[PDB]
């Protein structure tokens, strides 16, 4: 009782409602109900573990070994539960929810000691499965290939791989083999080694990759050359899906840009309902990344997790500006505000042109950077704002008599502030000039050279893993985009509607797998386990203090 | 071969102007031999390559920014002389750092996203790509 677990477990006990009737007041404990706290730990997307009755000799479950060692995690028993992940089912799976359950609940723990060993073990199972998964790999890559895509059924019906990236396992998915299956799933049909210009020279050509002039793996497409199926996977291949649209985006942004220009005019003209139509295309794709979800989780948490994101919080202020615009243009009254009302529009379009640069080698980490330094950026930029505004009305008061001119004094004093600010009178001339010259032109930019050096160098190092680490969720949204340009979207749009009107997501990330290959699957890394686990002791023993007690 | 050309002898006479500066830089070649400064040289070599990739993103906002400019305060004019220079020497104006509000709203985001952040860019960036490097480079 001493644990926070059994806190939270008392709180969901005591607030359980549907157990009217009994001989006592406290009803009874059922196993749904940890179930139901364990869901609520562990994320949304799982299903819950054990089944609520909807009513022998010996009840038994899929697996013992799972709920005991959940037992054993949940109270921190340190080197009991170290035991007896010896006897698990599939490790692999087992010390990945483990680390999540423990970061998931540290976090919470509210006591200056037990959330620091709460850490430090899950970090431990962090190195078991890496551990176990690097030797695995290292028998035979195409088969451990497989190991990462599998539904384990013990687990509610998941993979291993968005259960790491559920539990920011930065150490474990920054290995060689698993980037090396993003990539190999990044690439497409095709074989990976293509390089980049390559890649825009077949893009601009049509008939080249029906020639000599490409790479193809799988070679009964490299050998066997049907060109109609040979583009039909170059298309499908997502760095091609990735191109087109950045390309689509581009000839977008500057026929919005001319026709913005130019072309603005009172009575609609054709460009200016084109490119409404091409945005419009462009947020039905958005609603689209909205309405998915096979998963079904909160809808509320659907949308949350949605505007949870960065980048889709940014787009919908443009397309909330963009609408307000279009009534503003609507209006013949407001053209002028309207219009330059569609400008801020195209600001609000080109900084996604910022979405790119996560895609480079380098480059990406400096947007991390930056997105890390806008945190204080904007409470440095509200005390800023306080000062000029106090030194402004102090130089409104001091030089003038009092005049109530509401846009002549106004203007030439904010004139004046911004002139100080874009950087026998004499001795007050020179008071205020040095005054100017002393809070302004020193203090703050070395406020911003301690806040910025402390936020530089506070996470100057493992930034090149986070990167690594959100190197994933943009090849699996692009997996799911389809391969049609925002122009031709529609086709697709139709079709998938029509067919949720009258009636999954692909194997190659998520495949309820054949029981007996499993089986066997599970009987290979279950024998490589204690192949890792005597090496492991083997080394464990080469320590000093090891050899001091000896 | 241009100043071959007597009716291109005002643009030929500049091109060898940079002909002039693309022999200076050479001077660059000199202090290698230093017995200190040659560091710096590689030093510098080494912030040239995210000087390029940061020149690309500075360029892409003030142009972003000097269309904007262009945009809104005047009405749509095919000048293609007279607004396209004289917007181009408002931008670098900008850049080389009832019509209150929106005057106090274009300078105050002129203040805020130019002054302040891709100069702390540098300043985070340029911090690693000298820290990572500031003691080996003797050797």
């Amino acid at each position: 009782p001493s644990c926070l677990f059994h806190s939270k477990l008392q709180k969901v006990l005591v607030e359980d409602p549907e157990r009217p009737a009994c001989a006592p007041a406290a009803p009874r404990l059922q196993m749904h109900h940890v179930a139901q706290v364990l869901r609520e730990l562990l994320g949304d997307f799982t299903q819950p573990l054990y089944p609520r009755p909807r009513h022998g000799h010996v009840t038994f479950t899929m697996d013992p070994i799972r709920d005991l060692l959940i037992w054993a995690i949940v109270q921190n028993r340190r080197e009991l539960a170290g035991i007896i992940w010896a006897q698990s089912q599939d490790c692999i799976a087992a010390a990945l929810a483990c680390s999540k359950i423990l970061k998931e609940l540290s976090k919470e723990e509210e006591d200056t000691d037990s959330s620091e060993e709460m850490l430090a073990l899950a970090e431990e199972y962090e190195h078991r499965a890496i551990g176990v998964f690097t030797e695995c790999y290292r028998k035979d890559e195409e088969r451990a290939q497989k190991l990462l895509t599998r539904v384990s059924e013990a687990w509610g019906k998941t993979t291993c791989l968005q259960l790491a990236l559920e539990a920011k396992d930065m150490k474990f998915v920054s290995h060689g083999g698993i980037q090396a299956f993003l990539t190999k799933v990044w690439w497409g049909q095709l074989s990976v080694d293509n390089g980049l210009w390559r890649v825009t020279l077949c893009m601009l050509a049509f008939p080249l990759l029906l020639t000599g002039l490409i790479s193809f793996r799988e070679k009964r497409l490299q050998d066997v050359g049907t060109p109609a199926a040979r583009a039909r996977a170059f298309f499908t291949a997502p760095v091609v899906v990735f191109h087109l649209n950045i390309l689509s985006y581009f000839a977008f942004l500057c026929l919005f840009a001319y026709v913005l220009m130019v072309d603005f005019q009172p009575v609609p003209s054709w460009c200016e309902c084109a490119i409404y139509l091409w945005l419009f295309s462009l947020v039905c794709e958005e609603m689209r990344q909205l309405f998915y979800d096979p998963d079904e989780c909160g809808l509320m948490k659907k949308a949350a997790l949605y505007f949870s994101d960065f980048w889709n919080k940014l787009d919908v202020g443009a397309i909330l500006l963009f609408v307000a615009g279009l009534t503003c243009r609507l209006i013949p009254a407001t053209l002028y505000p309207g219009r330059v009302i569609l400008s801020l529009d195209f600001i609000l379009f080109c900084l996604r042109l910022m979405h790119i640069f996560t895609i480079s080698k380098t480059l990406g980490p400096k947007i991390i950077i930056v997105k890390r330094m806008m945190k204080d950026v904007f409470f440095f930029l509200f005390l800023l704002a306080v000062w000029v505004v106090s030194f402004g009305v102090a130089k409104q008061a001091i030089l003038i008599h009092n005049e109530r001119r509401v846009d002549w004094l106004f203007r030439g004093a904010v004139y004046h502030s911004y002139l100080t600010i874009f950087g026998f009178p004499e001795w007050l001339t020179v008071l205020l000039l040095c005054l100017y010259l002393l809070f302004t032109n020193i203090l703050l930019l070395n406020l911003l050279i301690a806040m910025f050096n402390y936020t530089f160098q506070q996470v100057q190092e493992h930034t090149d893993q986070i990167w690594k680490f959100q190197r994933h969720d943009l090849i699996e949204e692009y997996h799911g985009r389809p391969a049609a340009p925002p122009p031709f979207i529609l086709l697709s749009h139709l079709q998938l509607f029509i067919k949720r009107v009258v009636l999954k997501r692909h194997k190659q990330l998520k495949n309820k797998l054949e029981k007996n290959e499993e089986a066997a699957l599970l009987s290979w890394e279950i024998y490589l386990k204690e192949n890792y686990l005597q090496n492991r002791q083997f080394q464990q023993k080469q320590r000093p203090e090891q050899k001091i007690e000896d």
